[PDB]
């Protein structure tokens, strides 16, 4: 109809309720479920769907051997009905590639997939299911993007890309698309020293992205975008409650404009909702591996370098595997506020479970409630032994 | 379009004709059919579909081992086309959880799923396929609901929930929802001493629910709801034709306001159509187990404590497994009256058939006919030996 | 929109072109294809689909054992996209039962399924996918119907049913339905001595049905219906070109008003297009079994007791299995005439191929061409040995 | 809506970006994927889909044995969602046959399938999913057509057919259809000596077809059609950059009006975009087999007999199997020009990989970019050893 505008603020997050879970690995043990990773969720005005990067093979298929690798010519961004598993028969291909983002602007959807060899990748921007724009690698070192939904405002949908080193300074760019065409792009500015895999959400005409500093930071870089002025800023979440993985133990004071040190060249895609006292941070429970997952209410985390938790909710037990996590919201829901949502990628197989030769995942997702709901843990649920 | 209003009375039930049967277990022996239980049927203005609680695994899948359990993080309310089986590829997830209800109000559908640990469950009310309201457990003991469709009138859709003991007094509540929001809720009143799994239907602006007294009653509790005044009453079916399971042998006089004794802490979800002389009761044939199923015309069963059958129809032979049963009607059909319908859950596997490690079911459903039709029996049809 | 009216005459049939073929048995050797029999084709204003009676199990499934039987509680009328196979995932259940018919009246579709024990069967008439009318057995001996599409004219859709003996006089009735309700029914009149499984088509406000005399006739009975007056007549195809199976060898003179003798208590569903010189008869090539299939142009077959072929076309070689055949036309096609079409059921398995324990079929269908096209034979294509 | 008119010219081709890839063989190793060959892509105003000739069996199915053969009664033209594999459950049959073409005219789609024995084949032209016209073989020797999409202009959709010898002069005809009816047909004229499997595209009211001279030419014949005048011309691509396969090594001067000699009675379906300096030729890398694939920018290839490459892009490495290739464009895309696209059939199995008894393929397709994008190679990706 008309382009969606981020006119509402976030609903008050008093807890998280179960939104979707596909139990893909469990079901895939005996049905045609595609091997995936880097999943996310994204809504259209009339439907919300699961998204992920297929590996172009089923889990039980012999070609599942080797799927621990991130980039091949057999990957593609696929979407499928909410809470169903990604099957060969119900998965809709959005585009071909090994890194992606996607978002609906209110009229139609834009999907972006990057493909290529490490030194010669290119992104192709699809809009209304047709290819419209292409962007060649600018740093010749694994052009890559969000791995979760982008956000639009009055037709303008900003997207963060990074090209260059994962263990040193790289060239991050913010592109402002409208109907799949480039209106403008900026180099990263602000104090964030390294950016990768931004998780974004929008409220009151501002887009907030919680990303990952793979190079040096255990605290997360944050990019705030003004989609009208098409400008942005960057800093780190000040809070001592560190949210990347692996990471050192939490200090009593964090860092607002530099990566919090202790762990180099590694990390995991994550997210947060930074809204004053209505601030919630997600993170793995383990400081060493992609294990467990919890939500922590940390009032003013973005700006308070001594902020600590005032409430919390466990999503996945530390005795269960987690993985990537990101933000999305149904911008077309009823009501006066936007209900914060997120998903957690539940990785199974390699490298942690090496008795099988594949790597895949399932998805679990929650949205906020103004109630103070009881909590449950949500594991993948599959028994690896069954796949042996 | 406009909210549906219960303006018609029930059609005269002279017999029951076959409406739907999915033969899920038979078909699932060699195709990707999800393990389920607690099924039901519910109509939209343009389509009627089967519903059930998936166990998040196929029947042949190795994860089917252990599905005798009722509550896990891998269950979800799913719906699928009438008479098809619930397959991985055609099942649409309505919400995540281990207890549910769902109903269309004429404009859109409301679905409710409860999830959580036993002492910290919560219900989330979805409307127009989006989460709208959440209700935290109030008695911290397995918050649970109908396991069959709710009914709406002018946008108001009452739903019965129970939280607390299954073997002693519990806290039952009647919630009146409109567009997924809570208009009001009441504590259970009347003479019903324990309520669980209500099967409801509506006619002439009144909603009748036949539930189950798990604690003490072998006769069924009945809740009658006025969806305009948003008030209700409760009592038991007076009739000596006892309809819970297990149960003692039929007496010559029943009980109108107390549970009929003889069997404690057990029962099965069931239903009835209480409409004066046009009254029909469903029940298992066996008084000891979920075996067989029959419909008995018992004029004035609700109010006559000596009422006995005047007609009957066998649905499932006592030599075949049955299970839960419930009511639904197509409120959007043509004609001057509402055609009473019901389904019977045909449970296969554990605990009765323990040579397999799973528990699932198939569905059979009938609707009334003004004709006096010949009868057939409708078993699940699968051979357990094939699964060994 | 508006009810369809049979305003056109038949197109001139100069040959037959390939219309659809699902290769169900071939494909079903390694995919989830349902076991079926008694198939047919029927069109809606916007789509034409394959129909058949499922056996409630896949071909490879262990429950395929025993599918040679005609009536069980696991059968149902299903439809699926033209030329696809009937799979668990794409088959839409129209109704439950073991004998059926279905037709679109221009506004919506009417489907009829009969179920029950032999002595207590009943038909339920669905319209706009909802049950509307029920008819109890009148002779208590396998109430049964067409097994191919019915035809409508201005909302009136006549259907032929038979109840009673298959080897002696039975009670055949012609029901005239409108919106699933009974307007009127007649007992069979005319000279046809026994009627079963009528194949019908309509042109210029008249409905012609070529049926089968199971009791005594090797020539086919024909019922011509006036859907406005709601009256009919019956006789036999006069032609010496005999079209039932099994049958004796062709004589030089046929019978117009009595069954042509030589074979009792047996037969196969078949069809014909009786249109003066534009008359074509279908039949198995073998006089002993459901083997092979050919179309023969026999000018004035209905009324000329010495009529013999003037042209022909082989559909299935005598070295391949055939089965039932019936008529259908796309009444919503463009042009000035109705294009005659038919299907042939290609039966595989029992009783002819007893190395497997199942019985199923695939479908092949053709429509007429005003051209004189070259001919090909169209076998099922599956190798039974593969199923061993 | 209205018939589409070829009002735009081609976009400038500076490189090729990835458009679609189904990884069918990889996925089909463990899911119900149909065996195919002769694939292509074609767009409707609201969707673009993959097309191919099914072999009526899955790859893992026992009936895959023997699929190296081109013509059987079990083949059919099927289409399925872009980049999904052709599965039993998602493939839509367009028509029955072993040679095809299909194109949308802006209002609806026309599909053509040819079937029959070698000496008695016939084509049936479907429009709006209904059979409308039939054409009997005129030379009684494998009537055959494009194997890729046709193109329409103001309702007129020309199609090239060939009937007769593959190793000597044959009878090629250009049919001009409108709404599935024949407006006119011409015999081939011009200097092309033999025509088969034309790959066509349209721009500025002209339709260009790059075909194959199986008899004698290693350069490709080209037919240019005026769809308004319903006339055409024919010649060969003048360029010394030879594009058929097998072929001799490239000379320094080609042939404009005769086949370039060196290889007889063989070839592969291919294509090109002939647009002055914006000219690109596709071809296998190997001169001996269907191995590898590359795009070469050869300015004025059609008319310059000494034209050589000025730019290039590898699509498939010479160490990977290729096959047929053809042209298509989304005529309903936004913008001022038509974006050239093509697909490459990636053949697996026989005859090159004879350890398996089947022959199938997967699809990869690209479209042009005005950017100078980095290149990647796109192999089928399946491991034959897994199928052993
Ligand atoms: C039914 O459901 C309800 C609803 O969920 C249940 O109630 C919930 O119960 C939760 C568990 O108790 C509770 O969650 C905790 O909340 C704490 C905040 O509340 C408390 O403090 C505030 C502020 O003073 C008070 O107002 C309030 O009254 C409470 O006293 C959080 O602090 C908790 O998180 C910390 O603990 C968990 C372990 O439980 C860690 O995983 C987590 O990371 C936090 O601790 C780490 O991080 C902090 C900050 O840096 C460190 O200081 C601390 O030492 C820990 O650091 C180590 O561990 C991390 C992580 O591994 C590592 O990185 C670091 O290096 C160190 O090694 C927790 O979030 C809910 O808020 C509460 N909800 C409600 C509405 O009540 C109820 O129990 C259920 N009923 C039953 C019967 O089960
Ligand atoms: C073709 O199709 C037609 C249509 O279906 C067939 O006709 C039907 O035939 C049915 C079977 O006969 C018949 O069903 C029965 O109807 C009885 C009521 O009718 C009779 O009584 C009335 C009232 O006086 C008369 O007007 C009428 O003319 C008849 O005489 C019911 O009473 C029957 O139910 C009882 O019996 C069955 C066993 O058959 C039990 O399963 C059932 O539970 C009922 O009996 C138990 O319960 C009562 C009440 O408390 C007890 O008194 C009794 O002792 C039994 O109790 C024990 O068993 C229960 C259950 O296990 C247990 O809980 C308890 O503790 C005890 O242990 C039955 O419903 C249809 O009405 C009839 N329909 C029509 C339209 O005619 C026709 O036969 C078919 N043709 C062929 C050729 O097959
Ligand atoms: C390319 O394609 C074209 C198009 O299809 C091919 O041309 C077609 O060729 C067909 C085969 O020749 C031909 O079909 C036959 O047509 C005959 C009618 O035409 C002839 O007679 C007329 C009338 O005088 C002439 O005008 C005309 O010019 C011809 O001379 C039919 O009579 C044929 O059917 C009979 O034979 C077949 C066996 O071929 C039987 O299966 C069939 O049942 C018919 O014969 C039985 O029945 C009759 C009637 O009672 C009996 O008299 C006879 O003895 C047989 O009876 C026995 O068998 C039956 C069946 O088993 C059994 O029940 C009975 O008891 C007995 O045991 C046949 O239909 C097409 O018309 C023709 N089409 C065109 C447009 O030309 C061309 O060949 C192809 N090219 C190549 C290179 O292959
Ligand atoms: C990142 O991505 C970018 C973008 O893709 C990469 O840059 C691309 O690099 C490509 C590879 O170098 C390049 O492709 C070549 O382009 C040549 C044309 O450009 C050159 O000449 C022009 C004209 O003078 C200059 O303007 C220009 O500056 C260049 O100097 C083509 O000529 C190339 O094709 C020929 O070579 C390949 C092998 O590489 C053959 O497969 C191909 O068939 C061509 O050669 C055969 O055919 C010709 C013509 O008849 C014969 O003369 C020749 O001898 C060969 O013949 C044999 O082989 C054929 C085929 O088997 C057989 O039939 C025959 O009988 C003989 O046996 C090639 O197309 C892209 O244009 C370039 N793109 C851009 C925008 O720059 C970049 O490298 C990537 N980065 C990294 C780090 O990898
Ligand atoms: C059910 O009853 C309500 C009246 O209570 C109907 O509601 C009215 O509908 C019309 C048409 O939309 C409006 O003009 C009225 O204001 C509506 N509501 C009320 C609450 O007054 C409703 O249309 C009825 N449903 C149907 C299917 O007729
Ligand atoms: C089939 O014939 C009937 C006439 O018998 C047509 O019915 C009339 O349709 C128009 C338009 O809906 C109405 O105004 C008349 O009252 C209708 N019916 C009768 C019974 O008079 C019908 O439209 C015809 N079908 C088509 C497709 O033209
Ligand atoms: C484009 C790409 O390769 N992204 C990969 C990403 C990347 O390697 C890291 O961000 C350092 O740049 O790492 C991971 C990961 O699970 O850790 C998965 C992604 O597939
Ligand atoms: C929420 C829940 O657990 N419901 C379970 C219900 C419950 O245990 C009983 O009603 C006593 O409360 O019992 C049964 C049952 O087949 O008997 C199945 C349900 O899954
Ligand atoms: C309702 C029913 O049973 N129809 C059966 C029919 C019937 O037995 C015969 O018409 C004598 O009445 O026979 C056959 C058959 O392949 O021969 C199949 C049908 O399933
Ligand atoms: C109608 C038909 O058979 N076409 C076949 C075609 C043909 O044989 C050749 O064009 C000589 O005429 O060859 C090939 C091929 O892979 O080479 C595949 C096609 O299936
Ligand atoms: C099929 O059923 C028959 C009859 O019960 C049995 O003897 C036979 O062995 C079965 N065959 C198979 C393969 O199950
Ligand atoms: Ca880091
Ligand atoms: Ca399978
Ligand atoms: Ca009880
Ligand atoms: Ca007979
Ligand atoms: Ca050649």
């Amino acid at each position: 109809r008309d382009f969606n505008n981020l006119t509402k603020g976030l609903c008050t997050i008093n807890s998280w309720h179960i939104y979707g879970k596909d139990n893909a690995v469990r079901i895939g043990e005996d049905s045609d479920v595609l091997v995936t990773r880097e999943p996310y969720v994204s809504c259209d005005p009339d439907e919300c769907r699961f998204y992920a990067l297929s590996q172009g093979t089923t889990i039980r298929g012999k070609h599942s051997n080797g799927t621990i690798h991130d980039r091949s010519q057999y990957r593609a961004l696929i979407s499928w009905p909410l809470s169903s598993p990604p099957t060969v028969y119900n998965s809709r291909v959005e585009c071909i590639g090994w890194s992606s983002t996607s978002c609906h602007d209110g009229k139609t959807r834009m999907s972006i997939c990057i493909s290529g060899p490490n030194n010669n990748a290119s992104a192709v921007i699809w809009y209304n299911r047709r290819p419209v724009t292409e962007i060649n690698t600018w740093a010749r070192n694994i052009l890559r993007t969000q791995e979760s939904e982008c956000v639009c405002h009055n037709g303008v949908c900003p997207v963060v890309f990074t090209d260059g080193s994962a263990t040193g300074p790289a060239e991050t760019r913010i592109y402002y698309f409208k109907e799949g065409k480039i209106l403008k792009w900026e180099p990263l500015a602000g104090t964030a020293k390294h950016i990768e895999e931004c998780s974004c959400y929008g409220e009151r005409a501002e887009i907030t992205c919680t990303c990952k500093d793979n190079w040096q930071g255990s605290n997360r870089p944050v990019i705030r975008i003004d989609p009208v002025a098409m400008t942005h800023t960057s800093q780190y979440i000040c809070s001592p409650v560190l949210t990347d993985n692996p990471r050192p133990n939490d200090p009593t004071v964090g860092k607002c404009n530099d990566p919090y040190p202790g762990n180099n060249n590694n990390g995991v895609k994550g997210f947060s909702y930074l809204d004053g006292v209505n601030t919630w941070l997600g993170r793995t429970i383990s400081i060493a591996s992609r294990s467990g997952y919890e939500m922590l209410k940390v009032p003013n985390a973005l700006t308070d370098d001594k902020s600590k938790p005032t409430q919390g909710q466990t999503i996945v037990l530390n005795t269960d595997w987690s993985g990537y996590s990101g933000s999305f919201m149904d911008y077309w829901a009823e009501g006066e506020c936007y209900r914060a949502c997120f998903y957690v990628e539940l990785i199974r197989g390699r490298p942690k479970e090496d008795k099988v030769w594949w790597t895949s995942n399932s998805i679990v997702s929650m949205c906020s409630s103004t109630e103070f709901l009881g909590q449950w843990d949500w594991p993948d649920g599959a028994k690896i032994e069954y796949f042996l």
